[PDB]
């Protein structure tokens, strides 16, 4: 209710410990904070965890109470609800280990609970479909920034983190700071009267750009007719696949992505061209890094090794050995059965299409989601320029063995960021599946580079 003043009190913080690599890591916790005045779901609470030194006037890893980065991780996957995380949490989903390491690293951690597509209110009505996930993430950010003076950590150094749909959540928070589109929702929730632009984004395999993901998926996997997650593509699916693949070239070329030498990255009618060479070069770089460490890259097909150098890659052979995960279309299923279809439902419709092709070829009675809504939850929508409500610093990872979305999807994001002058640290880590938080040493060195 409006009795909730959204004022954080450090007196709420209570002392705890957790063991991190043979050491006891001391921190303070304040849990189950209602971060808006009018929540619609029990999941909308956040937890605050603070390195113990900050309540005792001391430092950790170059940081103090006033200056520490604020890591804001989420537990969203599959566009499902993401409960407020906890270094003591053992129940799925959780990145408790990451929180434990962040606290050792000196970061304040604000872990917010986020509605998702299966969330219902007290009346049993759906209240967690799009754009609930990003509204909640923004509301939690506003809570933190409103409480800059009272909450340990520097609200000007918020770094979101998430994997999969959670990675899209992180990327979207970074892309869409203070966008007016979300103001009516945030007002209805009674979110704190503060900004929601953030400092930096960490994203693992962000499942985003949903309205173009089917095109990218078939561009990558057409010609591979069996999928495993098992099935075999139907003749109708094969027809949709070849078309979706072709459409990807038109979409890609119109983005006007540019390489370092200023050349337009493109694809021809057959889906071949300079853009495909970039994808290939990233995978060759991934392989070289692994080879240099004594990894047997020949686990997968296609790599040409000359002496000690990965000199080329037969991309089709690599993809055949990797295997296709999803059927066709991969995201906007004709029968409305995907997590993304359900994400785009609302209190009236359990699921919707979000592409012209699937709507036109729908095998069930169906409506299309609103175009502005689709656009609003796509991080790319905000990046057509070098804006100042966009976070300046990005670190994106997508595993070279991750087949949940095409490699082109995170690559497009990374290049668009670069093209518009943002800081972007990007890679496709070798033999990594759909997952996140597996390279914390490096993520934390990146954060420290930005913040110390």
């Amino acid at each position: 209710s409006m009795s909730n003043r959204l004022i954080f009190d450090a007196d709420w913080l209570v002392p705890e410990q957790v063991q991190v690599a043979g050491q006891a890591i001391q921190y303070y916790a304040a849990r189950n904070i209602q971060y808006v005045q009018h929540p619609v779901a029990a999941i909308q609470v956040l937890n605050v965890f603070v390195p113990a030194a900050y309540l005792h006037g001391s430092s950790v890893n170059g940081y103090q109470r006033a200056t520490a980065p604020i890591l804001m991780p989420n537990t969203v996957g599959g566009y499902l609800p993401g409960p407020a995380d906890d270094p003591q949490r053992v129940t799925w989903p959780t990145n408790a280990g990451t929180i434990q390491q962040a606290l050792k690293r000196g970061y304040v951690v604000v872990a917010a609970g986020i509605r998702g597509r299966t969330t219902v209110d007290k009346s049993g009505q759906r209240v967690g479909q799009a754009p609930a996930f990003i509204v909640d993430m923004k509301a939690a950010i506003r809570y933190v920034k409103y409480n800059q003076g009272r909450l340990p950590g520097d609200a000007n150094r918020i770094i979101t983190n998430g994997t999969s749909a959670g990675g899209a959540t992180s990327a979207l928070a970074g892309a869409s700071g203070n966008s007016a589109y979300f103001e009516p929702a945030l007002t209805a929730l009674g979110a704190a009267p503060a900004t929601d632009d953030i400092f930096a984004v960490s994203a693992y395999c962000p499942i985003h750009n949903l309205e173009h993901a089917d095109m990218a998926y078939e561009w990558q996997f057409n010609g591979i007719n069996d999928w495993h997650r098992s099935g075999q593509l139907t003749v109708e699916e094969q027809a949709l696949s070849l078309a979706l693949k072709a459409q990807f070239s038109t979409y890609l070329n119109q983005l006007k992505l540019t390489a370092s030498d200023g050349t337009h990255l493109t694809l021809n009618e057959a889906g071949m061209g300079s853009f495909r060479d970039v994808v290939r070069q990233l995978l060759i770089s991934s392989a070289q890094t692994a080879f240099d460490q004594g990894t047997d890259i020949h686990k997968y097909a296609g790599f040409v090794v000359t002496g000690n150098q990965v000199t080329d890659l037969d991309l089709s052979a690599y993809l055949k050995s990797l295997t296709r995960m999803k059927a066709v279309p991969a995201f906007d299923q004709l029968d409305l059965t995907s997590p993304e279809n359900n994400l785009f439902g609302d209190a009236t419709a359990k699921a919707k299409h979000f592409t012209a092709l699937a709507q036109t070829r729908s095998t069930v009675t169906a409506q299309l989601a609103d175009a502005e809504l689709i656009q609003a939850i796509n991080p790319l929508s905000y990046l057509t320029t070098t804006s100042s409500q966009v976070a300046k610093h990005w670190r994106i990872r997508h595993g070279a063995a991750d087949r949940d979305t095409s490699f082109a999807i995170p690559i497009i994001l990374a290049i668009m960021l670069e093209n518009h002058g943002y800081g972007i640290d990007f890679a496709l880590p070798w033999d990594i599946p759909h997952s996140g938080d597996y390279d914390l040493g490096d993520l934390f060195s990146w954060i420290d580079g930005l913040c110390q």
